[PDB]
């Protein structure tokens, strides 16, 4: 890439993401990271146009960040001893309370019904487990109360209060769900706003925005059953292998030959599914701001042998 081109793209980046690099050495270092990443995007996006890969890479909040700085965003999950404490297993379709040989649409998107809350940004706190959890609770609230129902619940309450989560250093959605159910509710985001930092639990029982009776979880990585769970129960909290270069995804359908089905590093929310360019995909809400990916969302390979473990730890809270 021409140098003045990079320099312009770099100046634009600093301005747009409000970077403050206050000496030549900090500047040189960050621009080096940025330029190396740009080269990798060009090469990747070339393999894409040649139909060697299914997704594109692009500039976003991560482009001048080091692996250590990205860790909070992409690798904040912590798997506990019991992956589904107090959860109710979904083994068959009858467990969903649904009939045999009914057949839900082959493509679906909860946004078409207005049941997905706005995209949020977790920032520099490994709290994706909390955002996945609140996102799924908020979608349940809209399903029960209508698309226009203001549903925004408190990630900070989970970060501070879930007893055996580890806060900004990590956590687990199912532990968040069972906590909310046993706590007697979760506060609104207004009453208990996000601090992007660890804190001391100050839950207010008089500011509860939502209550849960529990949650259900998908017993095994059956993507077909997962599509039915999305279609009938609502957006599903899930986790997957978000190893690089996932962070720099900018469009298309994410497929990574090296992805593990057994490594759950990032928690997100499936809001639908479909197919494009001959590939089935899951449509997924992220928590890295609405500037990341496709307006805060991404597509990842579906019916590709539980790609990146996307169907491996799927659950939905129950109001």
């Amino acid at each position: 890439l021409p140098s003045t081109f990079v320099a312009e793209k770099w100046e634009n980046f600093k301005t747009t993401y409000a970077r403050s690099y206050v000496n030549a050495k900090e500047e040189t270092f960050r621009k080096q990271i940025f330029q190396k990443k740009l080269e990798t995007f060009e090469e990747h996006n070339e393999k894409y146009r040649q139909g060697l890969v299914s997704y594109t890479l692009g500039v976003n909040l991560f482009t001048d960040m080091t692996p250590e700085e990205m860790k909070a965003y992409t690798h904040g999950l912590i798997m506990p001893a019991d992956l589904h404490k107090n959860g109710i297993p979904i083994k068959t379709r009858e467990d969903l309370g649904l009939n045999a040989s009914v057949r839900y649409p082959a493509s679906f998107d909860w946004r078409d019904q207005g049941m997905v809350s706005p995209v949020k940004n977790q920032g520099s706190c490994g709290s994706s487990w909390a955002f996945s959890s609140t996102g799924a609770i908020e979608s349940q609230m809209k399903i029960a109360n209508g698309a226009g129902y203001d549903s925004s619940v408190s990630e900070q309450q989970l970060v501070d209060c879930v007893p055996n989560a580890l806060g900004c250093s990590g956590g687990w959605m199912n532990d968040a769900f069972t906590y909310v159910a046993q706590n007697g509710g979760i506060d609104s985001e207004g009453a208990y706003p996000y601090e992007m930092a660890d804190g001391n639990c100050h839950y207010d029982p008089n500011q509860v925005a939502a209550r849960l009776s529990g949650y259900v979880y998908l017993s095994g990585p059956d993507e077909n059953m997962l599509a039915d769970m999305v279609a009938t129960k609502g957006p599903v909290a899930v986790a997957f292998d978000a190893d690089d270069p996932f962070g720099s995804y900018s469009g298309g359908v994410y497929y990574n030959p090296t992805c593990e089905t057994n490594k759950f590093t990032h928690a997100v929310l499936i809001v639908g599914y479909g197919n494009e360019n001959g590939q089935d995909y899951w449509l997924v809400k992220n928590s890295w701001g609405d500037g990341w990916g496709l307006d805060g969302y991404f597509k990842i390979a579906r019916n590709a042998n539980n790609h990146c473990g996307i169907a491996g730890v799927a659950s939905v809270p129950t109001l």
